[PDB]
């Protein structure tokens, strides 16, 4: 492509998309943590027998 | 072209057209300001979710 003098190419990250993806990633992370918690409790109740 | 002595070539700006163009540019600038305000209030919704 051609070079444009006197100008700079800014970044291409969209902040709204990033925030929404952060929300979704937080939700997935919390779900996985809940799975870990469930397995830990299962091991605990198996041990307490 | 010919040169005329004892005279000066004045400016070629028309004040009425300049004032009307200033009015139009003012309105365009304010419209862009409203666009900026819209984007500002948009990111606010996400930042406060």
């Amino acid at each position: 492509g051609k070079l444009t003098n006197g100008a700079l190419e800014a970044s291409n990250v969209d902040l709204s998309k990033e925030l929404v993806n952060m929300i979704v990633a937080q939700r997935n992370y919390q779900s996985n943590a809940q799975t870990i918690k469930t397995q830990d409790q299962i091991l605990n109740t198996l041990v307490n027998l």
